[PDB]
């Protein structure tokens, strides 16, 4: 439970385990509930109310982690305020070959080609359902369920392949993330186009709609952070017209940032932790202005303290996610960034989170 032993433990594991290896471990013994629960206790400063549901806090884990829904009351236990599982293919499929992950420690930074390697719909659905009753009161108790939803790689229409997952998982969802910006599959990210965009999300919403009220999620966008100022400009616009609940900003980068030291720095993927944590920021600012603040964000994106999940809540986010930086801290990470999340916003003279949210487009 000790932050600065896990940050002797980590390096020891990392140094046993390949990072896929040690991914599946950690999704086993999250799932198992091996793991003490978090001593930090959320005030009320951390509780916020977007996206039609309350949320005890504000830092939940991004996508990509529990794939396939199999960790996620462990994952509230390691003190996520909300958990997004996913990318969820309709049909299963392996993914790409391996080793398709890989570790750059001298940037505190990863690179994954997964390739959206899913359980599929079907198995993840009867994996919800059996929980289902457990997650509603979960829910109702201020802790949110996101489901993430992805298209397979030999797919034929991809408005179709998300109107799937709408079908399928939305009855058992609080939010649906729509994600247009995994850098692992071909022709994926043109999805983010305005014309192409406008079409899949019409169609993505027209069956949300169509599920009974009860059963009736949130839908988000996920974007990219290496869109142009034209895409930007474009899904804004559309997300307007359309009323989009919210975003999701961001995925991983196929950028690679100068000064990266790590020795595979130029396996092909998407890059996740620090060395994308400010890009991310600024396009949270960036669509936050384009929104005019009217349209929720999580941020998502090198955030590995309270600072830096603060940064994301002043340019504009509602909400935070983490992943990578628990692959290099662990578990203490969550209590670590909540507890320094909540000094920050007394020193800064914020009454709680809600009042930081895109506070520094007011200054
Ligand atoms: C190993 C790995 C797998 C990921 N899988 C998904 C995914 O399936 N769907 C998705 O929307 N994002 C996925 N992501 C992206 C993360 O959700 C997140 O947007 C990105 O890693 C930035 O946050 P971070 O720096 O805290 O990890 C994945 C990231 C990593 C590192
Ligand atoms: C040890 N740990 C944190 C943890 C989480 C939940 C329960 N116990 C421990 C963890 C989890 C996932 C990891 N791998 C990955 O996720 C990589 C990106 C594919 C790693 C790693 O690559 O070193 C470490
Ligand atoms: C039929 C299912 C085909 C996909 C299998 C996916 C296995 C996922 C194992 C845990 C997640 N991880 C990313 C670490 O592989
Ligand atoms: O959305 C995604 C998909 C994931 C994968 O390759 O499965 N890789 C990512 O970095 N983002």
């Amino acid at each position: 439970g000790d932050e600065r032993f896990y940050a002797h433990l980590m390096p020891t594991l990392q140094g046993l385990l390949d990072p896929e290896s040690a991914h599946r471990l950690a999704v086993r013994f999250t799932s198992l509930g091996l793991l003490p629960r978090a001593r930090f206790q959320d005030s009320d400063m951390l509780e916020v109310r977007v996206l039609g549901h309350k949320f005890r806090n504000p830092v939940g884990i991004a996508a990509g982690f529990d794939k396939h829904g199999e960790a996620v009351d462990g994952l509230y236990k390691m003190g996520f305020g909300f958990v997004e599982i996913g990318s969820v293919t309709p049909k299963p499929q392996e993914g790409n070959p391996r080793p398709r992950v890989f570790r750059l420690p001298e940037d505190q930074a990863v690179i994954n080609r997964y390739g959206f390697n899913s359980h599929g719909l079907s198995v993840v659905e009867h994996r919800l359902r059996a929980r289902q009753q457990k997650q509603a009161k979960l829910t109702e108790d201020g802790l949110p369920l996101g489901v993430n939803l992805g298209k397979n790689k030999t797919s034929v229409d991809a408005a179709e392949d998300y109107a799937e997952g709408v079908r399928v998982l939305g009855p058992l969802a609080d939010y649906l993330v729509v994600n247009v910006s995994s850098p692992n599959t071909a022709g994926l990210r043109s999805l983010q186009g305005k014309a192409e965009l406008r079409r899949l999300l019409t169609k993505v919403l027209q069956e949300r709609d169509g599920l009974r009220r009860v059963h009736r999620p949130a839908v988000l966008v996920k974007i990219a952070p290496d869109l142009t100022s034209q895409d930007k400009e474009d899904i804004a616009s559309v997300v307007k017209e359309l009323g989009i609940d919210g975003l999701i900003v961001t995925n991983t980068t196929v950028s690679r940032p100068a000064g990266l030291q790590g020795a595979l720095r130029s396996e092909t993927g998407g890059l996740s932790g620090k060395p994308l944590r400010d890009l991310s920021t600024q396009t949270i600012r960036e669509m936050y202005a384009l929104t005019q603040g009217r349209v929720p964000i999580i941020g998502v994106g090198g955030v590995s303290s309270g600072q830096d999940a603060l940064e994301k809540i002043r340019a504009g986010a509602s909400l935070v996610q983490l992943y990578t930086a628990l692959t290099f801290w662990g578990p203490p990470v969550v209590g670590k960034v909540k507890r320094e999340l909540e000094a920050l916003l007394k020193e800064q003279g914020f009454g709680g989170v809600t009042d930081a949210i895109g506070a520094d487009h007011r200054r």
